[PDB]
């Protein structure tokens, strides 16, 4: 009955290969953070010079 | 001590299964890539369309 | 050759501890669901403010 933990933990190790396979894919999916920050602060950038040059025309109008 | 080793490889699966459950957790909780893309489309084409105004009415006031 | 079999999850096994320590580095470098919903409804509420304004002084050049 060796054999059969054996068995046991072949098909425990042929899950967990198809398990980590597809988590693989899931996280080849998501976002890197590094492109969040980055398309971040380019837009808060944008946003805040805008809302300055608004504030600007507020006072000539 | 064959049994001895097939413990060893019992104890090692069972963690490997803690820990491909806890990252499957980790992974959900992650943003998409195509949420990312079409969030900042959107704000960036908001944004771009805002500049255009914001020059139109710095050229008539 | 029940040896053969426990060499062969041994080393599934261990391809395996591998596979799962790089996806949680990989994970680690993702960018959070909540970071990216944050980050855009602040944005969001920024340009939505200022589509409003610039409206308004539209109307008043």
């Amino acid at each position: 009955q060796l054999e059969d933990k054996v068995e046991e933990l072949l098909s425990k190790v042929y899950h967990l290969e198809n398990e980590v396979a597809r988590l693989k894919k899931l996280i080849e999916n998501k976002a890197d953070m590094k492109q969040l920050e980055d398309k971040v602060e380019e837009l808060l950038s944008k946003v805040y010079h805008l809302e300055n040059e608004v504030a600007r025309l507020k006072k000539l109008v």
